């Protein structure tokens, strides 16, 4: 699914991502943005094997098992496939522990190269929320 910017707005706000960590929705809109391109459907494969999946393309090396990555982990408890989905619930619920992990929003190397510092109030600006 490609959402909508405010339609995306509106879930992750009704998934309990608006300032979950201290990082308001703006800086949430602006990642999944530079991530995917709203595209729940997204993956990028890196130089290390692990493979990037879904709006916040989340990692497989620690976060999710695909059953390819070499000695990774699965923290989130889930197939990189459901990352996938139309229904960002399973990457809501990955994402949430990402950011509790230590370094914040840092995890999402284009968000600290292109949302952090930013007026990222100007994603959310128009929506209905
Ligand atoms: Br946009
Ligand atoms: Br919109
Ligand atoms: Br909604
Ligand atoms: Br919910
Ligand atoms: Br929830
Ligand atoms: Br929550
Ligand atoms: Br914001
Ligand atoms: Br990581
Ligand atoms: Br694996
Ligand atoms: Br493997
Ligand atoms: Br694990
Ligand atoms: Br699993
Ligand atoms: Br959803
Ligand atoms: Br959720
Ligand atoms: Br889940
Ligand atoms: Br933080
Ligand atoms: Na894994
Ligand atoms: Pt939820
Ligand atoms: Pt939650
Ligand atoms: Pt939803």
């Amino acid at each position: 699914k490609v959402f909508g910017r405010c339609e995306l707005a509106a879930a992750m706000k009704r998934h309990g991502l608006d300032n979950y960590r201290g990082y308001s929705l703006g800086n949430w809109v602006c990642a999944a943005k530079f991530e995917s391109n709203f595209n729940t459907q997204a993956t990028n494969r890196n130089t290390d094997g692990s493979t990037d999946y879904g709006i916040l393309q989340i990692n497989s090396r620690w976060w999710c098992n695909d059953g390819r990555t070499p000695g990774s982990r699965n923290l989130c408890n889930i197939p990189c496939s459901a990352l996938l989905s139309s229904d960002i619930t399973a990457s809501v619920n990955c994402a949430k522990k990402i950011v509790s992990d230590g370094n914040g929003m840092n995890a999402w190397v284009a968000w600290r190269n292109r949302c952090k510092g930013t007026d990222v109030q100007a994603w959310i600006r128009g929506c209905r929320l």
